[PDB]
């Protein structure tokens, strides 16, 4: 028969393994020949695999590169200008790896030229805190000079924003040991921790939902018209430049002015962790100067677009995508997700040529320029904004399948939480201790939800990766999900050889998951997501699971609003009305539940599922968030402290953040109250599309 | 049977009558009292005639009335002081017409309070090219000065923006007899023209879709949060306040400065038409002095809205909608139109009670506060927006039935030409001379389209009534029709007695349409065309129509560009991507039609319906126009020089009008190109919502 446990068994961990090694042999950066061969490969094998069609879908995009002959680098300078000390130009390549001058070096894709001068501050992971702690409590100024920050904990381009906003003139990020050397492992090629001269590469922009930051709102097509690079979206106005800790242990140790404030300030490094600014004593003299000489260019790239028409609903849409385009080699980000797609549609493809079809349309993407800020993703996507809209059922990213071999990590919305759960009660554990056990159960056991017990942990979704655009911008329901470490203090920051040369096939075979089980498991999880959503008679999406959340979510906005009693008595800031609006969508959902168990009739199925497909558009508030007309999720959008988070009541949350230091607080208070009328506005309209249609 | 004919049956010309006249008995100016009545009157009417459900949704609004112990008026005062002239604080009401003192007085809806002093330069009809003539040929500056101008041509609140922007201190609007006056008929209550002491009531908002000025966005509910009264969407400047043409013979006649440019610049009275500055030589010491005291109030606000469950597609509208709400009796507006909704919702009824039910769900809306600019409609349309946006098939507007007698006039979207053809082919002529024949006939022979000859005129949707927000913001299908005037000259002036006390029941009675036959047939094209749009199985929309005027559109735009060729040049200007996505709209469409033809299964019914009515929905760009965030439709929108007025690729338009008279050429032709690739794009993207689904 043609059921979910036909697809299911077709996928195998020996097909993950041969397009793993096949799909990571040579660099991939967007924009590169290389790219552009792997590109048309793809879409030649999904021809073959037995897709109805695939089309390579092409941008001109601004991408950013490195000079080939005036290499970016940092110093020490001494009095008379001499530079003393230089950080490396390149990474110590992997063993065995022959094309080298391919490699691109380590930088930090957007950055503008320069070369500063200056003293260095040391602000920590340069987190919104952090520089509250530097320039509130310790009294320390970053006006003119340069900073040095670890990498960790959120994304990096948010530490340059911080930066930028506290008057730097340049950034200096490096991958310090505590939060990439796991303690007792061997350093690559002899374990998957990070070695001294490795760097992690990778954007820094400004992320803001907008796609290529010339051609905002539209597609990058062959007629566009672009901004000019002053009025480009979320540039970065200060070079910034990534090290490795040899080099970081180079310009930590001479560190003087203060101490640090404490202990969580010092990371692992043979260094006293001085905040500065400037050397001690001997040294004062001596400065730090950065060479940046990296180019912005606009650049073609390549979306593969593969269609797998429906049998009955082919207007109706479930995308299954993941990017194509590494830093390196890509070993695990991201052709351990492309392998693992790749697998996928050789499977659907197989029912396909026994004459089974899917009830909904598939649609299979490799994206390009994700390292960009989501490029290809966010380009196809504005050009068919229109398509998606009405047809979008749901996307699954799979980007990185494996970070870890402990347990599986799932970020979703709530209208897939149940989906995710009984698909999970059906799929083996391939954990050791748990054989015979279900995926949910060593999930369940080794992830627990922190709410309710019996339950495992699912994450909100911010950004950082290609479901932000469906998602955040959209309001298409989507979901992720992979294999992870224990680790839940350093979930934000990669696994040690995250961007680096070192992300290679010997790196996964080795250390990550030899026989393969790990990938196998994932493919399971979104090959199986994407087959219900796709198969299913009623979508397997329960709104009574977001009338859940969304109490949670203003129990917390709520709490963080009365941190301050006093304005909320004087401003008259009432959030009665977010409430109501979330009793009313309880009450609604459940209603909606009972009539969709209790309905054979074509059209009342059609009406049912476009209430449940188009419930997650009804949380879009076509204004956008303030400042943020690309982000326009009432409930959910990335957090403006992380862009690997994501914040719920976004709006409310921005409008309290840091309010007692607002100078007009009526106008503060205001801004407030706007936002839980928007919210609850928000809701209860969300909560009436699930009434009785008349 | 049930089919359309019985339908159109079953309308009455005594029935129609028997409304106007129980619509019209006393003033239902929005947020009174008497307005609420007839609201409940409406209901609980509705509900008799055998809607499903009828209810009444409120909204608490700006709204804007004289004050009752404080009248507006204006005076000529002389050196000392003395007011030796003041305009009437009343129109003479008319015969038989007992109580009085709840007549609003004559004023401008929104006008801010003031008590300007000045001399007054009269502008014509204070049109842009007005404007234009007077700083630019005649060099005579308006600024500190009071602006007389006339009623006609252009939407009044452009007229005040344009005195706003050129620096008056006060507009005085009045209206001419040459525009008000039909020469060889008697003044009311003798004939159907404007006596002289007429005056044309109406708001002078700036218009922007916005609805609410406190709210925009946003339904005005119980716990909206509202701006204040300076950041207000539309509000003007400077105080406003209309008389009639004896008043105005008064202002006029001293008039001295320059001679006016030309003989369109004189009305038909007995004075000179001097531009100004002033009064002539022994007046020249006399001043003109406004006393405005109108105040903004947050009033409740009625709509109500009837549903007529659909039998198999009642997640599908169809909304016939018109205002209640008038400035006086409103004896054409809108009670002519009302009095025809309620015909046709008694006319569903009673098919309904012998146990027919359309196909898709009917909504018919009695909107309130229409004459304050569009409030009850376009709060209604924020608050259900995510519905109308996933569910709304058309929009049938019901203003005015009648504003003359001569022949039918007809706005609409493309996708309705070939329904509102077909059903006029079906329908009988009313018209003398052409008993026997069809309505579509007697319309091609006095309104022929100026494009293809057979054909009559139909035009575009601007702004200034109900449809607005449902086609200019949601991308809803819209259409609306009347029985009009010979005059096409005179097109945007309204009738003689076009917001005044004396539009009566006697007025429609005696001089419009005695028989009724005229309001019979407009209710057999609105009520035939919401018939067909419910009842059709495949969506009466031809999306070929489009295509034809797409290419009249892209045609236009380039020739207006064309008068600028050493530009088009120098800055590369290109309408290519234009052309070229014209023709793919024009070949997709075209195959799109072919498998329309050739297609029994529900699921491929509703997918093709479903391309059909989010065909509109396709022209929306969800960051609106320049500066204009609530016009999304990119081939659409109000003119900026006259609200009432449809301008088409109305975002190239802007770029390029007065485009010689900018400072920075580069940049202002860098917009045009930017605004042409817009409007490649959505005619691009429009059209692939039409291929084939996967
Ligand atoms: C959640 O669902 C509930 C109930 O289903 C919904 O209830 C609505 O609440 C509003 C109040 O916010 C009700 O509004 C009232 O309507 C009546 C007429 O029906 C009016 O008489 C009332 O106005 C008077 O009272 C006001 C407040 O005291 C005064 O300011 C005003 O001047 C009047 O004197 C009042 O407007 C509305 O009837 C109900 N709807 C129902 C019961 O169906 C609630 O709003 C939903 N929550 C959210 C956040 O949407
Ligand atoms: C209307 O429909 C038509 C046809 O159905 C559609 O045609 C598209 O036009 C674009 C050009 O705007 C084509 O783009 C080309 O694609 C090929 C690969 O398929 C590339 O080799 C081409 O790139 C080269 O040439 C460029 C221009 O000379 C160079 O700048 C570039 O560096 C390359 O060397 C080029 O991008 C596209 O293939 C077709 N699509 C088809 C034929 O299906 C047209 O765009 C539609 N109109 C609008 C306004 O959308
Ligand atoms: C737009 C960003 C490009 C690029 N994106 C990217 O490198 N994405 C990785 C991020 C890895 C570290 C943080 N991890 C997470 O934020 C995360 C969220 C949900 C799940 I299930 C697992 C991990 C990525 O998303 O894989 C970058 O971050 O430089
Ligand atoms: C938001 C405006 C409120 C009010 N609206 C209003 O008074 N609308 C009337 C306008 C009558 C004169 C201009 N006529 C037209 O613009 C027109 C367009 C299409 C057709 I078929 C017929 C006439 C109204 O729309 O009836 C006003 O104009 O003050
Ligand atoms: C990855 O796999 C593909 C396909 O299995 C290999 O590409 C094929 O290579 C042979 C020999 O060059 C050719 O005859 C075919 O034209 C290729 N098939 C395609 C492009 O679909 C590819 O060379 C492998 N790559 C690596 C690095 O091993
Ligand atoms: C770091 O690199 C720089 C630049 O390549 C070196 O400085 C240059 O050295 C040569 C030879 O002494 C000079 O002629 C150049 O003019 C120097 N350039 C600059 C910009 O200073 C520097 O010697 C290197 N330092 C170390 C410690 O290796
Ligand atoms: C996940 O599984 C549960 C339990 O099997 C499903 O809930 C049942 O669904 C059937 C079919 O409608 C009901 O009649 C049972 O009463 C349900 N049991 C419950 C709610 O405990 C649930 O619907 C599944 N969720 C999906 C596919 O989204
Ligand atoms: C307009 O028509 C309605 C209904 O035909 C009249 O309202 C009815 O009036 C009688 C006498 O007051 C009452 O018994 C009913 O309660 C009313 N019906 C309603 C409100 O639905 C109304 O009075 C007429 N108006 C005018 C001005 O003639
Ligand atoms: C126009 O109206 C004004 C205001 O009502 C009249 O001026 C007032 O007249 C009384 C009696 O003479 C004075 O005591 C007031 O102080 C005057 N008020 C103002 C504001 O001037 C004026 O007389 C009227 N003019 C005409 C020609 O009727
Ligand atoms: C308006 O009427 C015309 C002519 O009757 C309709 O066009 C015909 O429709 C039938 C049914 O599909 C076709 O088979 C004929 O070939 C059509 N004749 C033509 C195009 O000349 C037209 O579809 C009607 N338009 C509507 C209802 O929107
Ligand atoms: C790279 O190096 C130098 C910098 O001036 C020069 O040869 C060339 O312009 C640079 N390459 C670029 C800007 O693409
Ligand atoms: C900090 O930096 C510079 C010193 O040059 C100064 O201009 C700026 O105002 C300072 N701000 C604070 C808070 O000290
Ligand atoms: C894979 O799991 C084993 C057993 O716990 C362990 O040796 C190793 O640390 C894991 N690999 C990684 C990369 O975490
Ligand atoms: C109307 O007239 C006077 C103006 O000061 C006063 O009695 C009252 O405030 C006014 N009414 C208003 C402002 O509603
Ligand atoms: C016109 O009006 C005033 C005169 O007071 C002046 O300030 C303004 O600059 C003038 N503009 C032109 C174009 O004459
Ligand atoms: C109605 O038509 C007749 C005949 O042409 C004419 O007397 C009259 O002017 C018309 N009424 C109006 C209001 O135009
Ligand atoms: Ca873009
Ligand atoms: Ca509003
Ligand atoms: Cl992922
Ligand atoms: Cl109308
Ligand atoms: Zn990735
Ligand atoms: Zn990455
Ligand atoms: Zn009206
Ligand atoms: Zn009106």
């Amino acid at each position: 028969k043609h059921n979910m446990k036909a697809f299911l068994d077709e996928l195998k961990a020996e097909n993950i393994k041969k397009f793993l090694y096949n799909f990571t042999q040579i660099p991939h950066l967007a924009g590169t020949e290389q790219n552009f061969q792997l590109a048309k490969q793809i879409q030649s094998q999904w021809k073959e695999f037995g897709l109805d069609s695939v089309e390579l879908a092409h941008y001109d995009v601004l991408l950013s590169y490195p000079n080939k002959t005036h290499p970016n680098y940092i110093s020490i300078i001494n009095e008379d200008g001499n530079e003393i000390f230089n950080t490396s130009l390149f990474e110590p390549p992997p063993p065995g790896y022959e094309n080298v001058s391919d490699i691109v070096p380590p930088f930090s894709a957007f950055s503008p030229q320069g070369m500063p001068e200056g003293d260095l501050v040391y602000v920590n992971y340069a987190r919104t805190e952090d520089f509250f702690k530097l320039e509130r409590d310790m009294k320390i100024n970053c006006s003119g000079k340069i900073v040095i920050a670890r990498y960790g904990k959120v994304f990096r381009g948010n530490k340059v924003k911080n930066a930028q906003l506290a008057g730097a003139k340049g950034v200096i990020l490096y991958s310090d040991p505590a939060d990439y050397f796991a303690p007792g492992v061997k350093s690559y090629p002899d374990g998957w921790n990070l070695p001294g001269g490795g760097v992690q590469r990778g954007n820094i922009l400004n992320l803001n939902g907008a796609g290529d930051p010339l051609t905002p709102g539209y597609p990058a097509n062959e007629y566009a018209y672009r901004r000019g690079i002053a009025e480009a979206v979320g540039l970065p106005s200060i070079p910034v430049h990534p090290i490795g800790y040899y080099d970081a242990q180079k310009l930590l140790e001479k560190m003087g002015g203060s101490a640090p404030p404490d202990s969580s300030w010092r990371g692992s490094l043979k260094v006293p962790y001085n905040v500065g600014p400037g050397f001690t004593g001997n040294f004062s003299t001596q400065k730090v100067k950065m060479h940046i000489h990296s180019t912005n260019e606009v650049t073609r790239i390549y979306n593969v677009i593969g269609t797998l028409r429906g049998a009955v609903e082919p207007d109706r849409y479930v995308i299954l995508g993941g990017h194509r385009d590494s830093w390196v080699f890509g070993g695990i980000d991201p052709q351990s997700g492309a392998a693992v797609v790749h697998e996928i549609v050789r499977s659907f493809g197989t029912l396909k040529k026994e004459g089974w079809r899917p009830r909904r349309t598939i649609l299979f993407a490799s994206w390009d320029a994700e390292e960009f800020g989501l490029l290809g993703s966010t380009e196809w996507a504005e050009e068919n904004s229109r398509l998606l809209q009405e047809r979008g059922v749901a996307y699954i990213n799979a980007d990185s399948s494996i970070e870890g071999n402990y347990t599986l990590r799932v970020d979703c919305t709530p209208l897939m939480y149940s989906l995710v759960h009984n698909l999970t009660k059906e799929l083996k554990s391939p954990d050791e201790g748990f054989e015979g056990k279900s995926l949910y159960e060593s999930w369940t056991k080794k992830s627990p939800s922190p709410e309710f017990s019996g339950m495992p942990r699912i994450s909100k979704l911010g950004s950082g990766n290609d479901f932000e655009v469906f998602f955040q911008r959209l309001g298409i329901a989507s979901g992720r999900a992979r294999y992870t470490k224990n680790w839940e203090t350093n979930k934000f920051s990669g696994y040690p050889l995250y961007h680096s040369v070192y992300e290679t096939y010997e790196l996964v075979e080795k250390f990550y998951d030899p026989m393969f089980k790990y990938h196998l498991t994932v493919a399971q999880v979104r090959g199986g997501m994407v087959f219900e959503l796709a198969n299913s008679i009623v979508l397997p999406f329960d709104c009574r699971d977001y009338a859940v959340v969304l109490r949670k979510y203003a129990d917390k906005i709520y709490s963080i609003s009365m941190k301050h009693p006093q304005e909320m008595k004087t401003y008259s800031v009432s959030f009665d009305s977010l409430f109501s609006a979330v009793k009313n969508f309880t009450e609604i959902a459940s209603k909606f539940s009972e009539r969709l168990q209790d309905f054979s009739n074509p059209i009342v199925l059609r009406m049912m599922n476009d209430q449940l497909m188009f419930l997650e558009r009804a949380f879009i508030d076509p204004l956008g968030l303030p400042d943020r007309p690309f982000y326009r999720h009432v409930i959910y959008a990335p957090s403006s402290h992380n862009k690997y988070a994501g914040e719920s009541f976004p709006g409310i949350y921005d409008a309290l953040f840091d309010i007692e230091s607002k100078v007009d607080p009526s106008k503060a208070w205001g801004e407030v109250k706007r936002q839980i009328y928007v919210a609850a506005f928000t809701v209860q309209a969300a909560a009436e599309t699930l009434s009785e249609v008349a």
